[PDB]
């Protein structure tokens, strides 16, 4: 099943679309910088792409840690990203009341992992149809992301992504399952999977293991990547890109 | 450190304390019956009993299953257990802002283990001044327990306690590391460690297992034991498991620490 | 089913059985001293004994490395220690050719744990008719221990011990998974489940957590303890220790099972 | 580091090279039979190929399942695969006393995942100065591989291959961890890698599908070789698709500074 997202089309037999950004929203102009490098590099090497910030660090490491600008001034800068680069976005919500107002301007909107099961999450996100990126827990396997779509469509709303983040491995670790994307593309529909490489890795020189996970996920025929930024991000994209189309030009078997 | 809730002493060199009672409140006659049940059990046997139960559970399995009662019934039922019976009790809160009217009538409240990283909700339960039980998420290891003990000291509240339900081990399954106990208790000041049998086993008769687990984790020396029954254990099995249970405890307690 | 073992009647409702020793064996006169401590703790408190050693390290990170021994000089020095102190003795072989001479001295053969799917091995110790306490792989599940067991039983020995000695969680650390006990007693005959607590936290202040760990998993119920000390537990804590196992123990062995 | 078998070379920058064949020796015609099968995929495609076979299996799940030909006849079938075939072999030894014997002829040695801490057989396997395949323990992290390289290092060996095949996740199930490559590589001084794909997957359109995907996935890495233990279009279907990315992979420059 593909998803069409404005002028994007995501799904697993159609060319990787790209999700990236910065981690949380700090100011209008440092995240157009950013948004307007990404979109340089994508546009010059053929890349559909999506623009990814959080307004909110739901999970601060300090009771006074920066939080970020928050969703009123969020929503303000993902307008004007929309308006000045005629792109998608994407954000993370976290309480079931923020749903609607983010729906309103962030085309896609994302359940974190760890509320996955939060059952009034789910439905305040599906009631808002806009299309959603499931995160997939740490802690569940690839098997079980059927049941978190069968609430999404009891609530009404089929646009749904599935993305993968690693898998719980011993204490303070995490690995990539490979053979996990084939068994969520069976048993969900073949709704699109994306691959989320950076939170793969954070409990993981550096560089090169991003792009040998990337790689390595994108071998099994994806519908997307999300990965954050001498031109390290370009190098990486065009090996990925090269993958990507091998991969997408063989018949499925 | 010991926590007092009410006249009950919660600590890892007390008695156990028990922490029982159901999964979802569904009405006010079931519970105050099956209440009735764990309190003239726990009477006869001496040993000291929290109620528990949700009053909205927010992870239910599916999107209709009903949630509970509710906030504002959920507390009025609280009420009347704690007037009928005076015990305390203790219930689970989702959002910051049902911090307050929780904290109002519940002794013990509870940060749900998928939320036990949100930092705006931990700041709410902090700032009530109620003592708080952590339950530890199954893929944070015991050593980062710290960490969530940080967050409630910076925001000005001690009276915390730490709740094991074991850790991801593979697919679908969980293992309780026994040794998780006590680095909890190394690196968290000797708070009170209390052990969730019911929802460490989950993922895997089931009587003898929760029995098997539930011995092992009180032999390390805990402040106490956390679980479900139906009218989870069936609730009239409950004095035979609480008889094995007091047992070890009391041997263990009787001993000084080596 | 319990094994006799000499006068020791070892099984999962008789009282635990110490299989505890060293672990290299490096000379006949450190040997019977160390054994000695042993003997003489245990005899006081009224613990079933056996004493284990290997004659040599098969698996060591340096080819250079001390190894032991050695086959020959081990079952001079397992023979001596049988004569001065009239206990049973246990401990590993490595190759097919090693089984009948080390039976011929050694009352308990054991089988390695990277070694438990080497069917040449296997069969070469199962037709000595010796005791055989089998290591519970790290990475083999609770139930599947019974096709270890069947093998066993297809070459014609069914005096088998299972020994558990944790299981694989994530890279480079082990954890001790404390319904796995009951799961091989439900699926293997009920045959003898001991457990081996210093292997469990070799990748793992060290004393209370072996004592932690111990005590865990004798509450579920276990035929015996294994482990080792170094002059591993310190040597002079061993009475401490095994004070508060038996205490335990008894407990739980009193109480009846279900 | 490259290593030449033969005509061979087996290195994370050259062509992927394929290991495979039958699991047990049972006689010279079933052996030649389908060694000829896979000669014949290979030769069609142009990728290399190491034929593998036990001659005594020391793991089989019985005890009573046939352990193969033995030495002595397991040895002169192997020398007439070479013959005919022009191709290496590749065999397993559980006994230092066969390491020896079985070096004159197999160009391969394989040292058994369970027995890969036995310092006797490491021993005894360096010591025929052969190339060795070193199968990965489920239960070793990658960054501790470095210590059975040092190990043959010490007895004078260093022609040695790593063999992934997968590490315990839970209960029962094996995963690949697609960076331990990587971290073998930068700590085994960038021996050869190799994938067996087979056994990390024998705890899971079907399996032909997953092992698809996962032999692709680790090939995307930069590997040296794929390794497979026990439709003629199939296997050519399979190849075709590990060549073509492969060729993608090893064409490219490893990443800048
Ligand atoms: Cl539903
Ligand atoms: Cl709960
Ligand atoms: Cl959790
Ligand atoms: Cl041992
Ligand atoms: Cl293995």
């Amino acid at each position: 099943m593909d998803i069409k997202i404005n002028d994007i089309t995501l799904g697993n037999n159609s060319p990787f679309v790209l999700f990236g950004g910065i981690n949380v929203l700090e100011s209008l102009d440092s995240t157009l910088q950013t948004c307007a490098h990404y979109v340089e590099v994508t546009r010059k090497l053929g890349i559909p792409y999506i623009f990814k910030a959080s307004f909110d660090k739901a999970n601060r490491s300090s009771i006074h840690s920066y939080r970020g600008v928050g969703l009123e001034e969020g929503l303000k800068i993902f307008e004007k990203v929309k308006a000045e680069f005629g792109i998608p976005v994407i954000t993370d919500v976290h309480e079931p009341h923020q749903c609607q107002p983010v729906a309103e301007v962030c085309d896609v909107i994302q359940l974190p992992a760890r509320l996955a099961q939060q059952t009034d999450l789910v439905v305040a996100m599906a009631k808002t149809g806009n299309v959603v990126n499931i995160k997939k827990p740490q802690g569940l396997s690839p098997s079980q992301m059927k049941n978190i779509v069968e609430k999404f469509h009891e609530a009404g709303n089929g646009k749904l992504i599935l993305c993968e983040r690693g898998s719980s491995f011993g204490y303070d670790n995490l690995v990539v399952d490979m053979l996990g994307f084939g068994v969520m593309k069976q048993t969900c529909g073949n709704l699109p999977v994306i691959f989320d490489v950076t939170h793969s890795l954070q409990t993981r020189g550096r560089r090169a293991q991003a792009l040998d996970l990337a790689l390595a996920g994108m071998a099994t025929r994806l519908a997307g990547l999300f990965l954050e930024s001498l031109h390290l991000l370009e190098d990486f994209l065009i090996r990925i890109k090269a993958l990507d189309d091998l991969i997408k030009s063989q018949p499925i078997l």
